[PDB]
C-alpha cells in the first residue's frame, strides 16, 4: 500500500527521507514525489521514477502542470525481486539520491525547498518503511 | 578503527552512516568528528555509547577541555548485536539516528568547517562507514 504524508511546515535543508522496501518481481515502475500538497496534479519539486520496464531512472520537477527537463541517473540500481534502501537528502542546492551504498545522483533544485509540503511513494513497490529524519 | 580525512570539511546535509556490531564483551565505543589526527584535538562531536555504564554520552572538546555532557534517552545498543547509526550534519547541529528512530539532536558548539576528520573506534566491529 502506498505512502502519502504531509510536511505542513515544509522540509529544511538536511532533511533525510529514508525509504526501504522491495521491488516486486514483476514491477514496471515506482515513484517518490515531493509535492506542493495543495492537491494532486500540482507542482513537484522532485519526481524520482525508477522504471524497471524501460531500464532508466528519471528525475524531474513539475510546475503549473508542466514537466521540466528530465535528468537520468547512471544505470538502474534496482532489481525486480530485490530489497532496496533509498536516501533522499535535501540540501541547500538540491536532492542527493543515495541507493544502497553509494550516492546515485544529485538533482539540483528547480522549486524552492519551502514549496515541498507532501511526500508520496507509490507504484510498483512494496514498502517496509518511509522515515523522515 | 575507521579514521578518514575530510578534505573540504563537512557541509550541512552531510550524512554519516555507520553499520557494525557491538562485540559481546564491549565496554564503550565512539564516533568522533574532530579537527585533526593529533592527540587531544578539538572535537565538534564526540558520540560515545557506553555499555559499561549504560549511557550514551555526547560532548564537544575545545582547547583540551570537554564541554557540558549531554546524554541520550536509553541505550539503543546491546552487546553482541548489530546496529546502524546515522549522524546528520545540519546548520543547527548533529542529528543522531539509531535504527529506525531519531535518538538525539546535538546542537553545534564548534563551527562545522573545523571538522576535518571522522573517527570510529573503541569496542566496535565495523561493517560500513559511509559519508553521503
Ligand atoms: O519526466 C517524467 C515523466 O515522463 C513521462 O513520460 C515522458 C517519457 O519519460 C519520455 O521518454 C518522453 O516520452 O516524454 C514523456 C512525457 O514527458 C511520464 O508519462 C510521467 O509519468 C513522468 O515519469
Ligand atoms: O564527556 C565525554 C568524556 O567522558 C569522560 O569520562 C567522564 C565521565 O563521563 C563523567 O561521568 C565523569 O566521571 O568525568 C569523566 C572524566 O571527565 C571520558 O573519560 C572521556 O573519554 C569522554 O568520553
Amino acid at each position: 500500500v502506498p505512502h502519502k504524508s504531509s510536511l505542513p511546515e515544509g522540509i529544511r535543508p538536511s532533511t533525510v527521507l529514508r525509504i526501504r522496501g522491495l521491488v516486486p518481481p514483476n514491477a514496471s515502475r515506482f515513484h517518490v514525489n515531493l509535492l506542493c500538497g495543495e492537491e494532486q496534479g500540482s507542482d513537484a519539486a522532485l519526481h524520482f521514477n525508477p522504471r524497471l520496464d524501460t531500464s532508466e531512472v528519471v528525475f524531474n520537477s513539475k510546475e503549473q502542470g508542466s514537466w521540466g527537463r528530465e535528468e537520468r541517473g547512471p544505470g538502474v540500481p534496482f532489481q525486480r525481486g530485490q530489497p532496496f534502501e533509498v536516501l533522499i537528502i535535501a540540501s541547500d542546492d538540491g536532492f542527493k539520491a543515495v541507493v544502497g551504498d553509494a550516492q546515485y545522483h544529485h538533482f539540483r533544485h528547480r522549486l524552492p525547498l519551502a514549496r515541498v509540503r507532501l511526500v508520496e511513494v507509490g507504484g510498483d513497490v512494496q514498502l517496509d518503511s518511509v522515515r523522515i529524519f
